[PDB]
């Protein structure tokens, strides 16, 4: 089939083999309950500078020449875990070419090279950063923030997430949305006595990232931080797009 | 305050006196457990040719002189119950003036007069509409489809709902999302063991809706159908527009 449709509702079921649903990628591991993203020492203690990625074992398809193009839905719900405030340096759900890697750590969040992280040209990625630290050399916002990645990790568009949130530790449920009519992608992130983030941005996934994708979480330390995620639910439909 | 924040995770608690919270207005009424939109005989057997509303009490704040607006996110859960398929008409959430009340029922889904249904300049609504009845005549697609409307009942963009979920009678969950910086709302639908739904679409509320709106739900019959709101949460923000 052309479409995908899965949930994991939790991560108890940890004893599958690496590569038949998720594959761990760097310093990504699986754990009771969890997809862990980035090391950690017997107590569970945060590494400093370390880099990891679970993604979906298999190839996603977002369009084809033939003008049929994927509109889909993911929700998750993740605990980043903080051991102080601030914090370095967050985690991202990303959809890059099916042969790519784990790449950098610290600020890049795993998904770019140091050399080549604000050249568009030299990157096919699209992710949806939840970023804990202030890079003010690669020109983030002055705060924690969500921002949407295309390409480069100079995010394309951002709005703030507070500090209580983003080193609070709570878990935290997201809704990412991408509508492939009107090409338009949507946060939502959501803590459960609290406030919500909303984080919406034209991006034509077609016109950036290849036919076929994979699809994950990545995460970039950084120092006192480690991300879990907790549950996972990935909905692609071809609705409107002829088919 | 400028925002807004509330949380009904249930209505078990009917008792509230009208217009204190939620106003209920036309044939909407409030039963133990729901928000219910349209008439039913003693048998909760749903009338034909009717229409009702509930909104919140209180004007929301949208955008003001000064550049401010608001970015919200609101999520509820309903039940869209069905004697037979099809049915008519469906039910919307919506966005209008503090002053305004419900009207015609049928495929105007109460929030429409039928003599200028179709003029834009004669009405000042948001709407994101759930349509089970195709209304050939004021330009619906062919099947059940999910809408959003501004201004007029003929819908800027729509989705398709499918026949099972339409007609199926399950409890679906909602989120809708409107960020004020990109002027985007975002509308999501999910079942619980079903698919998800997903329709995005930019239109800036600031240039279709004054400054102070009232929300709630409209729901306009129809035939063999009545809708039941099961919870509801809005949150809004300032984030990003220079609060
Ligand atoms: C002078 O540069 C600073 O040097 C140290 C040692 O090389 C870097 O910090 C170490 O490596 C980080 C990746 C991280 O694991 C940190 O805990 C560890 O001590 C430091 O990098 C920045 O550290 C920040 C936390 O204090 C945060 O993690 C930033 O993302 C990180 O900056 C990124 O990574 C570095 C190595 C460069 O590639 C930067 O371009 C990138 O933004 C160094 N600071 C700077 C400004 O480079
Ligand atoms: C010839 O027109 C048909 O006449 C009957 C009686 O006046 C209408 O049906 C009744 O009223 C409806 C609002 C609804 O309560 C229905 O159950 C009831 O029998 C009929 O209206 C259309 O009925 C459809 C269901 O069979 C559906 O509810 C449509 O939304 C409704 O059309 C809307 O309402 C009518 C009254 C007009 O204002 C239309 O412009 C509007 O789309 C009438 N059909 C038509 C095509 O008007
Ligand atoms: C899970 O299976 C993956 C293969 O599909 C492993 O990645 C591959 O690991 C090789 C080194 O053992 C490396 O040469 C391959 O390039 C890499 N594949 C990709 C796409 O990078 C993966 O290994 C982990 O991640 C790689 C990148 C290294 O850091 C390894 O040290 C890691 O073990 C497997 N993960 C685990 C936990 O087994
Ligand atoms: C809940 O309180 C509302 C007042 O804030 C009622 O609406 C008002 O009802 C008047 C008739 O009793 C009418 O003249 C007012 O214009 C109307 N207000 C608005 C904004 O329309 C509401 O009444 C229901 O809805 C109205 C529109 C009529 O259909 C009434 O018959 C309904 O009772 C009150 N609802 C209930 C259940 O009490
Ligand atoms: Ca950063
Ligand atoms: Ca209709
Ligand atoms: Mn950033
Ligand atoms: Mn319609």
């Amino acid at each position: 089939q052309n479409t995908v449709n899965f949930t994991y509702p939790d991560f108890w079921s940890y004893s599958l083999k690496n590569g038949t649903e998720i594959t761990f990628l760097g310093d990504a591991t699986r754990i009771p309950g969890a997809l862990q993203l980035t090391k950690t020492d017997a107590n569970g203690n945060p590494v400093r500078s370390s880099a990891g990625q679970a993604s979906y074992s298999e190839p996603v398809f977002l369009w084809d020449s033939t003008g049929k193009a994927a509109s889909f839905y993911t929700s998750f719900t993740f605990l980043l875990k903080n051991y102080g405030a601030p914090t370095a340096d967050g985690l991202a759900f990303f959809l890059a070419p099916v042969d790519s890697s784990v790449k950098d750590y610290g600020g890049f969040l795993g998904l770019f090279r140091h050399e080549t992280a604000a050249d568009p040209s030299k990157n096919q990625v699209v992710a949806v950063e939840f970023d804990t630290w202030i890079n003010k050399d690669w020109n983030d916002p002055p705060y924690p923030h969500i921002g949407i990645d295309v390409n480069s990790i100079v995010s394309v568009a951002t709005t703030r997430w507070e500090n209580d949130d983003a080193y609070g530790s709570s878990i935290a449920t997201a809704h990412i949305t991408y509508d492939a009519r009107s090409k338009i992608l949507t946060v939502l992130l959501s803590y459960e006595h609290g406030r919500d983030y909303i984080l919406s941005h034209v991006v034509d996934l077609a016109k950036v990232l290849p036919q076929k994708v994979r699809i994950g979480f990545s995460a970039g330390v950084g120092y006192d931080e480690v991300t879990y995620i907790l549950s996972w639910h990935f909905f692609s439909t071809l609705d409107g797009t002829n088919k």
